[PDB]
């Protein structure tokens, strides 16, 4: 193997990136002034008197998120309109000036506390774009204000798992375009919350860039480093193939994808969209596609102006969670005999329920493969396979075969990348065994789990 391949096959996640990956799916909570004014885009300078939801019940939100199987929640602490959901000391444009809770409330506190009681991690979105704040457009003075608010959020509310950042901007009242001192912002986050992943407009987690309803066929976590300050764009179908990254040499990095979408057409709640909430089945397919396609899933659910998650959203979440649990429960009810093409001693690692142990074929194994034999003919429609990503991402082509009770065997399906998890789906079939052929790989693959199941 050449220097380049030895490099690519060993690019690896940091501690914070690995912990983040293991979350799999978490929620976004869009709630604030835009909810009250029924907008996707706020104008700024909205009257704080308009923020007076009568029945905020964050435990109702968290209850539904747990039932949905979420690992954490990212709250919109301040959106583009600039209204802050905590009583910031740096602006009067906050819940402290609203009639909500007699001006004595702190929704960031209320949410973070409830998240922790519910076993969910807590993250923040603090909008760089600010349509109210006076310093906006002045340059450094707005950076000072932003950093000031980051500091409040990152020091007063306990551990933060993610700081989510988009890059929208505009002109201030002075007519000048505000640009952000990203490097300065990153230092603050790294300093105050070392374990947090800085996401999207940050170096730790990449916006998947997919068209809604689509995920990459091949999602590589190892990609050109230039994608971190985002010729090539985040929306390209092929970011990480050998051909795509060839010319970049060592200028690549571990920069894993996050698929983000809303359960409704809009990010904020609009009553007119109450008949347009994704169903539990739509969410499940999404989960299977994202979390079964080497991407984390960020799912937005917006509370209504009353201060509750709406009934359809709660039901979809509940059904999503039920489908995910049924899937895992069947993935454990599975009785299989695992056999490998080499390193049979390590074959045990495929089924010990330890994500830290893996099977890796011998260097001279020219056809690495895992055979799973079933106690008797069973119907299956998917295989689950996971790489030991702590050590990198390597698999490039996977071919799955099934041995039918009727002597013969056929191809059940193929896939490219695996990474954190590949759930390969196909038509319901009855087999006595399946073989996973790792036809292509950057050096020897390290596989921590393999399984055949019926969804
Ligand atoms: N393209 C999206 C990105 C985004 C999504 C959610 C946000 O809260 C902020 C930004 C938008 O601006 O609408």
């Amino acid at each position: 193997a050449g220097i380049n391949l030895n490099y690519l096959a060993n690019v690896r996640p940091s501690s914070r990136q690995l912990a983040w990956q293991r979350m799999e799916m978490y929620a976004f909570l869009h709630f604030g002034m835009n909810t009250m004014t029924d907008r996707e885009w706020g104008l700024g300078h909205e009257d704080p008197a308009l923020f007076n939801p009568r029945n905020v019940d964050v435990d109702q939100w968290m209850d539904a998120l747990v039932a949905g199987g979420m690992a954490g929640v990212i709250l919109t602490c301040k959106h583009h309109d600039g209204f802050c959901l905590w009583p910031s000391r740096l602006t009067r444009h906050t819940v402290a000036s609203s009639p909500w809770r007699e001006g004595k409330g702190d929704l960031v506190r209320e949410v973070s506390e409830s998240a922790r009681r519910h076993g969910l991690k807590f993250g923040v979105y603090l909008s760089p774009w600010d349509r109210t704040e006076e310093s906006y457009g002045k340059g450094k003075a707005y950076d000072d204000f932003y950093v000031g608010q980051l500091t409040e959020l990152l020091t007063q509310y306990g551990p933060i798992f993610s700081v989510w950042l988009d890059g929208a901007n505009g002109e201030g009242k002075n007519g000048k375009t505000q640009y952000y001192d990203w490097d300065r912002y990153y230092n603050v986050i790294r300093s105050l919350q070392p374990d947090a992943v800085i996401s999207v407009c940050g170096p730790d987690v990449r916006w998947a860039g997919n068209e809604a309803g689509h995920v990459r066929d091949n999602e590589w976590s190892v990609v050109p480093r230039r994608l971190r300050s985002a010729t090539v764009s985040s929306q390209d179908d092929d970011l990480g193939s050998r051909e795509a990254v060839a010319g970049y040499g060592d200028n690549v990095c571990w920069y894993p994808a996050e698929v983000d979408t809303s359960i409704r057409p809009g990010w904020f709640y609009h009553q007119s969209e109450d008949d347009k909430v994704m169903s539990a089945d739509q969410l499940f397919d999404l989960w299977l596609s994202a979390v079964g396609g080497n991407s984390s899933l960020l799912l937005n659910i917006p509370p209504s102006p009353e201060g509750l998650l709406a009934e359809p959203d709660v039901q979809s979440l509940k059904g999503l969670g039920r489908r995910v649990s049924e899937f895992r429960e069947a993935l454990a009810s599975v009785r299989c005999e695992a056999r490998t093409s080499s390193a049979s001693a390590a074959a045990a690692h495929l089924v010990d329920g330890n994500r830290d142990t893996f099977w890796r074929p011998d260097a001279d194994d020219a056809a690495p493969a895992i055979t799973l034999t079933l106690p008797q003919p069973t119907t299956i429609n998917a295989i689950v396979i996971e790489e030991a990503i702590e050590h990198g991402q390597r698999i490039e082509h996977l071919r799955v075969t099934g041995a039918l009770p009727d002597g013969t065997e056929r191809v059940l399906g193929q896939a490219g990348t695996v990474g954190y998890r590949r759930i390969l789906r196909f038509d319901d079939v009855e087999v006595s065994s399946v073989t996973l052929h790792v036809d292509g790989s950057r050096l020897a693959p390290m596989i921590s789990r393999a399984a055949a199941v019926r969804i």
